[PDB]
């Protein structure tokens, strides 16, 4: 009868083997033509393994795969062209490889993730699967990049993405965190995933006014409601936490007549004169506005600004001596002819409520019965004899002077100098 060498045959494949690879070629004696054929086997088996019924040399047929099947049991029958039949049995042992990828499987995103996270902020729970077994299973994780994010490894195949530096939204606004994992294999197996991190926001900034403070100024005489000037503050947070309302807060005028002054409106800060400025009333005062975000809780700066009344020449000079006659005219009959050059005749004494050039005085003569005979100081408006007077000047004297401001236009008074010199 036919004889196998042995019963049991013991082989290892690896996985990766092509189709067609000689597996092992078992022979029994007649000690002849027999014939070779599987029996009791899986039916795998029969899938996956070609035996040549004359040869008795078995191949594969198909490709092999660990993750599927670790083993394969071959019963092989020997048949003489007698009846007679003998038996051997081959055990297929299938050796793994690294042919699986890691992969990375990413949940409970924080989304978004508030600026003012804590340190150590869980972001993301990470777990890791490999189909390979050994270390061709064996995974580890790491963070690309220094942006403040850190693995930490709670339990095997387990992570926690957690933040270790404070956050910023005014910085950063976004994160795109790659996480890789690799296998200790040869060769390694690697894949990446790529959690994307939106920062929210936090009212964590106050409103800041583009001026340290304010000088403003404004013309008297304004009308009320003109616009003096215009407050703005920046503020980098988001919606609300960057809304920002302007409104006054203090000022050294009275407290009751504030609202009188100014105002500002409440989103555009444009400040407004509420009356008619009279620079001889009130030169200047002294203003304290807010600029005030809508967040929870609320953040505020303060700007001072101080507002200039400006003078204008709304005030006429007014002679206040001599004391003018209803015609504007006064009489000064006491004039001696003996008088030497700059005697004082009189002198127009006028005062200006104004300021500055606006109020700035000078005197001049418009009409002279006798040009020469009298001079008008330009800016002291003492009248004096320029001449010593003469036998055919006239003994009555009229002068026709006008006290000017320096304004533009020039406001001016006048008035009658009858000057009369009196005979010894
Ligand atoms: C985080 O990453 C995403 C996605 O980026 C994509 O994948 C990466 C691995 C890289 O290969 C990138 O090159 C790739 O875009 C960023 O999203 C943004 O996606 C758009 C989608 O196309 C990118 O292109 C724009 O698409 C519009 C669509 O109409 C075009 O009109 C634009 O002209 C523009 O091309 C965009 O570039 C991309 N932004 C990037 C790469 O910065 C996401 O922005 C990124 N986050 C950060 C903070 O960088
Ligand atoms: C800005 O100033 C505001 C004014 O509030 C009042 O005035 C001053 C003089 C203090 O006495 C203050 O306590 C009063 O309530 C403040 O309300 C506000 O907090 C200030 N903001 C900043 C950023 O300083
Ligand atoms: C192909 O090569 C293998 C090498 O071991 C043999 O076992 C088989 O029988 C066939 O000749
Ligand atoms: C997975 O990713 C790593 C990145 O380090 C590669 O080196 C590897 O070859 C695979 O692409
Ligand atoms: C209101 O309007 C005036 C001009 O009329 C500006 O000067 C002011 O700043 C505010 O915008
Ligand atoms: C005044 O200027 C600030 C920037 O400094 C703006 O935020 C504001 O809207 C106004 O234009
Ligand atoms: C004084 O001067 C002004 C102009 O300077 C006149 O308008 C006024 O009537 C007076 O003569
Ligand atoms: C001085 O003179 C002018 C010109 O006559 C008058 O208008 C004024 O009232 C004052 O008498
Ligand atoms: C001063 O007074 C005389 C009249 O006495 C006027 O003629 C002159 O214009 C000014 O008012
Ligand atoms: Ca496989
Ligand atoms: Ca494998
Ligand atoms: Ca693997
Ligand atoms: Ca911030
Ligand atoms: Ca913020
Ligand atoms: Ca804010
Ligand atoms: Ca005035
Ligand atoms: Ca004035
Ligand atoms: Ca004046």
């Amino acid at each position: 009868p036919p004889m196998f060498s042995q019963d049991v045959f013991s082989v290892t494949l690896r996985e990766d083997v092509p189709p067609g690879f000689s597996v092992l070629q078992v022979t029994a004696t007649d000690q002849a033509e027999i014939t070779y054929a599987f029996h009791n086997v899986d039916e795998q088996v029969e899938r996956i393994f070609n035996l040549d019924k004359r040869t008795g040399e078995i191949t594969t047929k198909d490709n092999l795969d660990f993750e599927t099947a670790k083993s394969y049991t071959l019963n092989v029958e020997a048949k003489d062209p007698g009846d007679l039949a003998s038996h051997c049995s081959i055990q297929v042992k299938i050796l793994d490889e690294n042919d699986c990828v890691p992969e990375v499987i990413v949940t409970s995103v924080f989304t978004p993730l508030p600026e003012d996270s804590p340190l150590g902020t869980v972001i993301a729970l990470i777990k890791t699967r490999d189909r390979d077994s050994g270390e061709n299973g064996d995974v580890y994780c790491h963070v690309l990049g220094n942006e403040g994010f850190v693995l930490k490894s709670s339990s095997k195949n387990y992570y926690k993405l957690v933040t270790d530096r404070t956050l910023d939204r005014e910085a950063i606004p976004e994160y795109n965190v790659t996480i890789v994992a690799a296998d200790r294999g040869k060769p390694p197996l690697s894949s990446n995933v790529i959690i994307t991190l939106h920062i929210s926001d936090v009212n964590d900034n106050a409103p800041v006014f583009h001026q340290a403070s304010y000088l403003v100024h404004v013309a008297e005489n304004n009308p009320p409601g003109t616009s003096i000037a215009q407050v703005s503050a920046s503020d980098p947070d988001l919606g609300s936490n960057g809304l920002i309302s302007y409104s006054i807060i203090a000022s050294d005028l009275e407290p009751r007549a504030l609202s009188s002054f100014v105002s500002v409106n409440q989103d555009s800060g444009v400040v407004f004169a509420q009356r008619a400025f009279d620079h001889e009333q009130l030169r200047s005062f002294q203003l304290t506005l807010q600029a005030r975000d809508h967040g929870s809780p609320t953040l505020s700066a303060n700007v001072s600004m101080r507002v200039l009344v400006g003078d204008r020449n709304d005030n006429a000079p007014r002679v206040l001596y001599p004391t003018l006659e209803p015609d504007g005219s006064a009489l000064f009959d006491m004039v001696p002819r003996a008088a030497e050059p700059g005697y004082l005749v009189t002198k127009v004494v006028a005062v200006d409520a104004d300021s500055g050039h606006n109020a700035w005085l000078s005197y001049h003569v418009l009409q002279a019965s006798d040009p020469g005979l009298f001079s008008l100081g330009l800016r002291t408006g003492e009248v004096r004899t320029a001449r010593a007077l003469g036998d055919r000047d006239s003994a009555r004297q009229r002068l026709l002077v006008a006290v000017r401001d320096g304004g533009q236009p020039p406001l001016s008074a006048t008035a009658t100098l009858h000057l009369i010199f009196a005979d010894s």
